[PDB]
């Protein structure tokens, strides 16, 4: 199973961010929202010139919610692809936090919020071109993907756009864009990779399927580069594996790139 | 766009979850109010051979009892059985308590599991009942007491505490007034759990899903009636579907109607051939119309 880490100390810092006819979600720290840029386009499926949008913003016209608040903005800066406005209200449930970037194959959480509403929460791994395969639809950019670290909150991730390929692109809360992409209507391309992560054929034999019988193998047809998956519960080697990898009956029918061996381990002998 | 098994948040059942131990066994409960609930089998000796809940009932020490919540001690003053359930009343009322409501999960409705470890909140994700009142979690040692919940209308409702790992797997809980799903024993047996049947309203909102997010090569030039399916359902180990109402919004928008993925269904059932629909390599009936219609429109 893909799990998420609980959500309670990020649910009270989610906000509803309007502007124009956008509206998302943003990171309510202090008194400091954390909004996707675009929400202040005038028109975001064409291209945005956001020094424009940015000489003509009026802080009046923003609309910046958490229940029955009403966060009325003081001020707005650009970070990055990240608008960083300053509210006149402190949130009272700002907890213990760090910012953190994320790499390829790493996994965090994300909670999916809707215009302001935090409605799930779900796992993820970030993939080869610094993209992610969650599922967002519209008015859930904003929404913040966070990963906990011994009694450490980071937050890692700010959702932004959906790619042409599916796949999912956002910010650290820094705003530099994961994978370089840019927020911007115009088409972008992800990379053609899969991960270590395909730890899933370990587990995929401890439930009790087992219908097993490369670095070269796996430069030259999109497959990360690789055996220190030691504990040996189930008898078989990564290169009696490996050999699965070289691609109609896995608890899924592809290879599974989505768990890290850690996670996979720290959910079958836990602790 | 996507489409991935979801949990509702978990910040109103986290300030809930303690850690309990008698003796040997430590697990998790339930704390509500001044009560907290969890399961009997903490009380056991020895939770490996068939257990007399009488005589463990009948030797019971308060002062035997460690109830927790982030290192910090809550004094029990009561301790009673309701029927596998653990009441146990504490010294310090829950501070934190939700509005909440109990009721019992049926057969193919989704719920989430927040994983406790130790009175620890450790992960969240959502799950489905199979027909058979079991489900297929990740359950590991001392994660009994993990409470499953569900929200319906900013209504929070309790419906699954765990109990234990049947020898096919699949996992055992209770309802929150100690009613075992499924009937099974609270016992270290080896209980059967039958045959399971597949739910026919879950498997068309999957494919539902399958067809807004582009993969339609499953649809043909042929549709099958409604009773029809439910004849071919009631010996292929699929329940009956009782209307096709609950997929108007999603035929509109797709253009599909469900007598369509009812006769795509009696055909991937024979297999898929090595063609995978959103990553599932067989049909998948985890997701439910409304779990579908809240993650591909929002609502
Ligand atoms: C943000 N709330 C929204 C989330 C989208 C909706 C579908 N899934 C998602 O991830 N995205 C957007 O508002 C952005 C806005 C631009 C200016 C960044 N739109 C897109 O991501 C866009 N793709 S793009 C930028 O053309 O590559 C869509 C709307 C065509 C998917
Ligand atoms: C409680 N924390 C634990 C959870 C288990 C551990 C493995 N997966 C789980 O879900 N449950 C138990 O220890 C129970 C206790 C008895 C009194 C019911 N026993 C089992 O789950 C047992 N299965 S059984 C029905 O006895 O064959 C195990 C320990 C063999 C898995």
């Amino acid at each position: 199973r893909k799990m998420a880490q609980p959500s309670g100390l990020v649910e009270p810092c989610i906000v509803r961010v309007s502007y124009g006819n956008n509206v998302l979600n943003g990171l309510w720290l202090g008194d400091e929202v954390i909004c996707p840029r675009h929400v202040i386009a005038s028109d975001t499926t064409r291209v945005i010139n956001y020094e424009n949008e940015m000489s003509s913003v009026r802080l009046h016209n923003f609309s910046v919610s958490k229940n029955n608040v009403f966060l009325g903005v003081v001020s707005a800066k650009y970070k990055g692809v990240n608008l960083v406005l300053k509210v006149n209200q402190v949130n009272p449930n700002t907890p213990e936090h760090k910012f953190k970037s994320i790499k390829a194959g790493e996994s965090f959480n994300i909670l999916a919020c809707y215009e302001g509403c935090p409605g799930s929460v779900y796992g993820v791994n970030m993939r080869s071109q610094g993209t992610i395969k969650g599922s967002f639809i519209a008015g859930t950019c904003g929404s913040v993907g966070y990963v906990s670290e011994n009694a450490t909150l980071y937050f890692v991730y700010m959702h932004h756009l959906e790619l042409g390929n599916g796949s999912h692109v956002g910010s650290n809360l820094e705003g530099e864009m994961y994978g370089g992409y840019e927020d911007q209507p115009s088409m972008q391309l992800e990379g053609t990779v899969m991960s270590d992560n395909v730890a899933f054929l370990y587990a995929a034999l401890i439930n009790g399927e087992r219908w097993v019988t490369y670095n070269t193998w796996a430069k030259t047809n999109s497959f990360t580069e690789l055996t220190d998956f030691s504990m040996a519960k189930t008898g078989q080697s990564v290169e009696k594996l490996l050999d699965s990898i070289v691609n109609g009956r896995i608890l899924y029918g592809s290879l599974c790139d989505e768990f890290t061996p850690t996670e996979v381990i720290r959910q079958m002998y836990g602790v």
